[PDB]
């Protein structure tokens, strides 16, 4: 009567643990895409970004920098870029993408947590499925996220504009927000698919770190 007490939470837990990890890379990528410079800065000569913003390319570089560190969650001051006028809505925008991003990390380090410390509790059980199954589940989050654009294309995507923002009727104006023209389109296009890059190669470790084991469990 206890046994069955005993695998039904052990399934349980290889679900919860399983899910942990798959955010967890999930959040781990976002986090090495956002906060790193070698994709922005390769965009700066290939899109031609110069000519793009009207912008030299230290300009352009230094108004980055400030950007990004001004998405720290720690850092507590104000965006205050360095050659750039932004508008209200500009610093409202800039403000949620910020919460966003500490939301995201603050549910990444739970998550992480959650999946080393019930991990190691099916490791000592001799239990490997998590990272199996994880493995498998860091591939499908991410866009099971995308899922609402097969259903309808641009309906989905002021859902996805507005679950974020907090102006509906706003604007990309130049003039008043000129960091735009920094920031085109093709340059999110690629992050995101950086974004997933690494959530791939996040998912082949984890499912070689599986294999490792279970074969060497099953050489005894
Ligand atoms: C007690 C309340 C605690 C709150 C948490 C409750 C959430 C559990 C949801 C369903 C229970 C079913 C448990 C086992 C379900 C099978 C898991 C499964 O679907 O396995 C495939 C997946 O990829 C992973 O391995
Ligand atoms: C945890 C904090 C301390 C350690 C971290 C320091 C903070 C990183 C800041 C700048 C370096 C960014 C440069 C590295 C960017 C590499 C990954 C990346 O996102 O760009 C690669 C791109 O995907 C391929 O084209
Ligand atoms: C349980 C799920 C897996 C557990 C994994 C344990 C944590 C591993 C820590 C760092 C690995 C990669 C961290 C990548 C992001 C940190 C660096 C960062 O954010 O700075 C910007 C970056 O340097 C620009 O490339
Ligand atoms: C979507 C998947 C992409 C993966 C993540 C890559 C992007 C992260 C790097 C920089 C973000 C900084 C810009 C984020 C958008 C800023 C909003 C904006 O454009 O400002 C609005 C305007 O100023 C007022 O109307
Ligand atoms: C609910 C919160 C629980 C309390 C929190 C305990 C800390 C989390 C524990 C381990 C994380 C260690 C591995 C994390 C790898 C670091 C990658 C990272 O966090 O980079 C983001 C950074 O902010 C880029 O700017
Ligand atoms: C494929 C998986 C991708 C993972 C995604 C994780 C969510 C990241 C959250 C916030 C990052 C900042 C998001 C900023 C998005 C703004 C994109 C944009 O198009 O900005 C308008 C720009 O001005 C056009 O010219
Ligand atoms: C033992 C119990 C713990 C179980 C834990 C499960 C094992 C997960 C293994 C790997 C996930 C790592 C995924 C990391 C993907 C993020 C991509 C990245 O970090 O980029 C590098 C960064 O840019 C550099 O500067």
């Amino acid at each position: 009567e206890n046994l069955y007490f005993q695998g039904h939470m052990d399934r349980l837990i290889t679900l919860v643990v399983s899910y942990s990890i798959a955010f967890s890379i999930f959040a781990l990528a976002t986090m090495a895409v956002v906060y790193g410079k070698w994709l922005y800065y390769f965009e700066i000569d290939f899109l031609n970004i110069p000519d793009l913003a009207d912008m030299t390319k230290d300009e352009i570089k230094r108004n980055y920098d400030v950007l990004i560190t001004y998405l720290s969650p720690f850092y507590d001051g104000a965006l205050h870029l360095p050659t750039l006028d932004m508008s209200t809505n500009g610093r409202i925008a800039f403000v949620d993408v910020k919460n966003i991003l500490v939301k995201i990390q603050y549910v990444m380090y739970a998550t992480i947590m959650i999946a080393v410390i019930g991990g190691i509790y099916l490791l000592k059980k001799k239990n490997e499925k998590f990272l199996l199954h994880g493995s498998i589940l860091t591939i499908i989050f991410p866009i099971a996220l995308m899922l609402p654009i097969a259903i309808n294309f641009e309906k989905s995507f002021v859902l996805f504009h507005k679950l974020l923002f907090s102006n509906d009727y706003w604007v990309f104006d130049p003039e008043k927000d000129p960091i735009i023209l920094m920031l085109p389109e093709e340059f999110f296009m690629h992050a995101a698919c950086a974004i997933l890059l690494f959530i791939l190669g996040g998912s082949i470790l984890c499912y070689s770190l599986y294999r490792y084991l279970v074969k060497k469990k099953r050489m005894s």
